RNA sequence: GGGAUUUAGCUCAGUUGGGAGAGCGCCAGAUCUGGAGGUCCUGUGUUCGAUCCACAGAAUCCCCAC
RNA sequence: GGGAUUUAGCUCAGUUGGGAGAGCGCCAGAUCUGGAGGUCCUGUGUUCGAUCCACAGAAUCCCCAC
């Protein structure tokens, strides 16, 4: 049965990010008593999911940036040998347990993994783009709850062709200041190594002095 | 982009195989009795029956021993795709673990797809009880030797070297016997939908009808695979 | 380096069917003296070749069916441990070599090779709908071949919205019976075996006695 | 449909081997000298040639040594299809290969696609270059085992026990001194494109320019990459 | 298989070789003068020189088909 | 992420539970009477019973974005 696994022995190649991903958070959270649109005890819980990879996994990845409900994790040095399926499963159930245990929860969740095949000089450019994910999310998940305080086919259709700079304007109009919101929700939080530092106030990567930054938490 | 593994599918039927990952000395350190807990082992299949139960998916039967789980599917979702399903259930399967034993720090299942054809099927779960026999064997014989001042190279050496005969002989001069231990430690248990029939009222025909209810079961005391009574037993399972 | 083969280990599980396709055959054979839009000769090669595989090879292939530029071996017994590199690029170069051969080429020519994953039951299915397009490019490309004797555009524009029944009344009307044409141009060449044989007038393979036939080559 | 490998794609730089199958026992039969025939590699060189020149594909350069050659890729069709680029490459490269040797009967080739870092594409070579040396000794040792009545496992035995120096005293005393054979069985065969300048007229600009122009080379005579001048050689194949 | 299309962020022009334009949109100062913006889909050839020519491909569209 | 759509070969109707219809196209005899054709996108639940209800997904479309 061993060459029915016609999978296991499937390979990446070093450097390689995975993107860890909580599946069908929206419904498995719910119940609980979390704010809306973002919880600081979800995003700390997230930050300490991730420093719990990276200090008592041993697969030993260079850092992590998360922002709910996903985390990257950088790896030159491949656990398992480069093999994609024991990567995704352990990484993703080590994740489950770990943010399982921080949260308390008394019913399972689970997270998806994937490999993202980066050629080291395309490294800045992922987070860059994944940053950029976590700038549209801030916004429109805001704009959302500004709205629905509606239905959710009427509040989505009011916020169709909108674009981000006139939800700024609704949500200032609405009593939601944007730019003062704390830099966690808007760019996300890095955790890196020695001895392992969050960091809840990280610049945009594709900047300065956020070049130098993510170069540096590279090597 | 550059997820070049994420469009990787597999076709039912599948065997979904989850390891738990550097286990033994992780149980070892948290207090769990040894070679054998029967804590963990109720850890384990309740983690199988809540995945069978709200995982949402939905596999035909679980059947676990030591550290593993094995479900089997005829039907998947993100249609088949390898790095959600391997991921996403290891992941399920962590926490709802860590749940079921209460961990303060985490554990990690492995996870990986077994490619089966029907007729294949139960070979697969055969094969698989045999390892569950080969750990049985094993796991006892490296204790009993352990105890006695021997290092753990040198124990599983002489497990490898030796034949099954050779260590029951050691096993039982040790005060071991292995045909009278529980028959979850050398089989393993099966989690399942036992069938059962009903009877409620039709109104619109004014009559009573029967049909079906499946009930989530677990069975401690499973036959061996290729046994007579075992055939038509993984047979129904597999329906 | 092994580490950096990530797909020398991936595999398929029986029953699997692989077919070769003729790589860029319409230049590559061009310039030799192919008759249009069909060559028995190169027919007659194609047939030598599949059947070169199944005494040659040793891979033992249940059955080929062939219509070029293609062949579709049956395997139950999985080559090279189903490992999918090894067996696409050792038999679409088994392929390559013996087609050069029996065609006495000056210059090379090139297959490729793909693995369906089929399951038991759907296998005759598979070869039906591989029989449907073997139909489709014997009318078309005898229509193609009866304009066009009209430039590229042309003789195209022409063909276009026409559907199959036209297509045969148009033939006929500039001289062409594709009913009375050979069997092997419509229906293609199943070569089997014990001593090998090539069958040059196949039933349909969904039809009687065209179930059995397949059935029987199947086992 | 269920061609679930098609999709399957590699990101260049990657370096793509071919290996023939079965060649030593079909070359032997063919009446080819042993262990080494020079026609034959010859041939081999030839058919890489041919790949560079009219398949289609760009390789940046080949090595060719024993039954293999390695191509180096930093672009590749099909948008880089496992299945198209290995089956392809590797059929073109059986076809040529028939073609220079005029056979009559069909060979193959087995393909495989070698994903790499650019840092790493040195290093990959090097290690390719160890095997023509590994195979260098190998095949003149069987083969002075052969001549006197050594059976073939027993001698494949002892090749793989005996260390280098050993067999390197074994070879020599029975007239075979490995450090005079020439240097394509050692470490091989290049297949490159070597840049010459030119220069022709620029009529709109009334003046001569100066240009490049790429030659198919083959070279007989490689360095040891790992030496002083096999550095930038590699690297200027690279580039 | 067969026919096409691919050029600025968007909609398109432009020829068969000396390396590129309009309108919308964009920034700097509802209309004018100021701007930025390009891989002419990719690679390799040919050529002194390629957006244009030759070869092998890529993406999207249509026909045949089911 | 957010909003949708999915039922005959094609274009669509139909309700919140007793298991399904029109027109085009199709076969049998340019218009009438004769027909065939269904996985109500999948799996699992709930229910005596699911196209409809609950859960997890799939495919396609739109918004945000770049
Ligand atoms: N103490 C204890 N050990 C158990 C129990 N059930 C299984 N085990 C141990 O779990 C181990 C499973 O083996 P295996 O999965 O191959 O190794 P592992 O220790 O998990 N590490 P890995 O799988 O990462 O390589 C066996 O050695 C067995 O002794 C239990 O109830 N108690
Ligand atoms: N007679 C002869 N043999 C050669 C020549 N060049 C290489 N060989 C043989 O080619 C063989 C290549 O080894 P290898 O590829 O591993 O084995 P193989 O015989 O091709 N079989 P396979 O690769 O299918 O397992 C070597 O054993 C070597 O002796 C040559 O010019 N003449
Ligand atoms: N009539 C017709 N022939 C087609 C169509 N699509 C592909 N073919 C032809 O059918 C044969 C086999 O197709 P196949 O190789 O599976 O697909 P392909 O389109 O070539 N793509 P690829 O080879 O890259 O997978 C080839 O001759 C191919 O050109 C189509 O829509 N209509
Ligand atoms: N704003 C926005 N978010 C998107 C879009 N597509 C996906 N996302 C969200 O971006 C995050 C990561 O996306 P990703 O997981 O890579 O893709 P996905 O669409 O979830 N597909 P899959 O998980 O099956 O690969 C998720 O929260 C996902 O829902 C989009 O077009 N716009
Ligand atoms: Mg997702
Ligand atoms: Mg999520
Ligand atoms: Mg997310
Ligand atoms: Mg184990
Ligand atoms: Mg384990
Ligand atoms: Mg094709
Ligand atoms: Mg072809
Ligand atoms: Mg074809
Ligand atoms: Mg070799
Ligand atoms: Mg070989």
């Amino acid at each position: 049965m061993k060459t029915r696994e016609i999978y296991a022995e499937m390979r990446c190649i070093p450097p390689v990010v995975l993107r860890a991903d909580g599946r069908n958070f929206k419904n498995t959270l719910s119940g609980l008593g979390f704010e809306k649109p973002y919880d600081k005890t979800f995003a700390r819980a997230m930050a300490d999911t991730a420093e719990l990879f990276i200090k008592k996994s041993g697969l030993s990845p260079l850092f992590a940036y998360t922002f709910s409900d996903e985390i990257s994790f950088l790896f030159t040095d491949l656990p398992f040998d480069g093999r994609v399926e024991k990567i995704d499963s352990v990484v993703a159930s080590f994740l489950g347990s770990a943010l399982t245990i921080k949260l308390r929860l008394e019913e399972p969740i689970a997270f998806d993994s994937r490999l993202v095949a980066l050629q080291k000089e395309e490294i800045p450019e992922y987070f860059h783009r994944r940053q950029l994910e976590a700038w549209r999310n801030f916004v429109a998940s805001w704009g959302y709850y500004a709205l629905r305080n509606m239905g959710r086919n009427e509040a989505a259709k009011y916020l169709k062709r909108k674009k981000e700079s006139e939800i700024h304007e609704m949500l200032f109009e609405r009593g939601i200041n944007l730019a003062t919101l704390p830099s966690w929700q808007r760019r996300g939080v890095i955790i890196s190594k020695r001895k392992i530092t969050q960091n809840w106030e990280i610049p945009k990567f594709k900047s300065e002095k956020g070049i130098p930054f993510l170069e540096k938490l590279i090597n």
